[PDB]
């Protein structure tokens, strides 16, 4: 009956460098699902599904 | 009955710092799903599902 | 009753440092999943499943 | 009845110097789940299931 | 004398990312020299004496 | 009689990616020299003396 | 006479990641010379004295 | 006569990661000189002499 936060954290990110020196980059998809580069990313779900970088193929129900 | 926040943080992203150089940066779909290039992102869902970065393929249902 | 949180951390990331040289990076996908690249991501979840980064080839019921 | 954190660490990643210096990365997928270059990630899940970096083939039920 | 100078760098700085948190900083000088925080700085010079980031503390001839 | 320069280098910084937390940063200098915090500097001199960082106490001549 | 340069690299700093998390940094100087935290740096001298990060106490002459 | 030059390095620094976390630094000087954290640098001198990270004490001529 008394919560008490102070300076906390759930779900941060921080101080990040990051250099990246590509000649070529190349995807192809046929069909599927592809994620890529997923840099710095922070979230905090309360009752749910919490994802960040998912890839699904299909769903033939 | 006494919830007492002070400088809490949830779903937080600060101080980033992100270099790049490419030559060519190629993405090909026929027919499919594909994230590419996330940076620097931060949310907070309640009561509800939470995705950042997600590709899928297709729902046939 | 009485819970008293400070400067506590949950699902935090910080201080990363990334230096990626490629000359050639490719993906090529034909009805699959692809991740590829998940750099200082942090997350919390209450009550949910947590995926950061997940690849599913195909669900066909 | 009189829980007190304070400065406590879960699912915290800090401190991470990382260098690539790669001539040709490929990925090749047909069909199925490929998951490539995880690094500094954290989470902390309550109440559910937490997954990181997971490949499924698939599901045919 | 044929001189053929093509896509050359001479005292070339590019590229740079850099994050800064303090919380105090400070200079206390009492007669002297002092030069702080000199980043991202290129010159080039023929026929001369080429200095960045000089502290000299007094000449008294 | 036939230089032929192509794409060359001379005094050249790239790539560079600095974070820096501090809490409390002095300098307290009384008839001296101070230098500090010189980052990602290039110079090239000809018939001349280069110098990035000196610091001289003082010239009692 | 035929001096043919290509690709060539001479005083080069490329792909550097730093940090630093300190609580206190201090200097005292009382007539002499300090120098502190020189990164990433380059450069090419020609017919002259090169000198990066060099103090001299001082100089009676 | 025929100097052929191609994809040669003289004083070159690259792919250098550092971390570095200190509770606290001090420099205390009197009267004398001090050099301190000199990170990645390079130089290439012609004809001169080439000092990096050099401290004198004093010069009493
Ligand atoms: C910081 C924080 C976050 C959530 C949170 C609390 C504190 S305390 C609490 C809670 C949950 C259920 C119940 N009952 C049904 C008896 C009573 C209290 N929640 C859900
Ligand atoms: C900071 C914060 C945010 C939400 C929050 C609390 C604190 S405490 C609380 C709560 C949830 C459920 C119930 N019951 C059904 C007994 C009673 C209280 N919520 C929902
Ligand atoms: C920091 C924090 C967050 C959540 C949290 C607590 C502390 S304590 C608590 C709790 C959970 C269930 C029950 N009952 C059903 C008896 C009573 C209390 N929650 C849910
Ligand atoms: C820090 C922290 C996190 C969770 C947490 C506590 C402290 S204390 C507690 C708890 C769980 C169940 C019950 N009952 C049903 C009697 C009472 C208390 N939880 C769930
Ligand atoms: C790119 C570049 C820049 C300057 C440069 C050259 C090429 S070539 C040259 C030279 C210097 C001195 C003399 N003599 C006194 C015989 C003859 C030529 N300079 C001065
Ligand atoms: C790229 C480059 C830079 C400088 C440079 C050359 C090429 S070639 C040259 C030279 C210097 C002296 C003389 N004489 C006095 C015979 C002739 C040529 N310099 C000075
Ligand atoms: C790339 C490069 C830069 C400078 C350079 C050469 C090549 S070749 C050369 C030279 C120096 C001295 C003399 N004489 C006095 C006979 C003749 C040539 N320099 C000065
Ligand atoms: C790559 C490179 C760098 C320097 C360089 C050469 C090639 S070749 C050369 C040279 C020096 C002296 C003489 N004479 C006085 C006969 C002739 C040539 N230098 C000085």
């Amino acid at each position: 009956v008394l919560y008490v936060g102070s300076k906390t954290k759930e779900g941060v990110v921080h101080g990040v460098a990051t250099v990246a020196e590509k000649t070529k980059e190349q995807v192809t998809n046929v069909g599927g699902a592809v994620v890529t580069g997923v840099t710095a990313v922070a979230q905090k779900t309360v009752e749910g599904a919490g994802s960040i970088a998912a890839a699904t193929g299909f769903v033939k129900k």
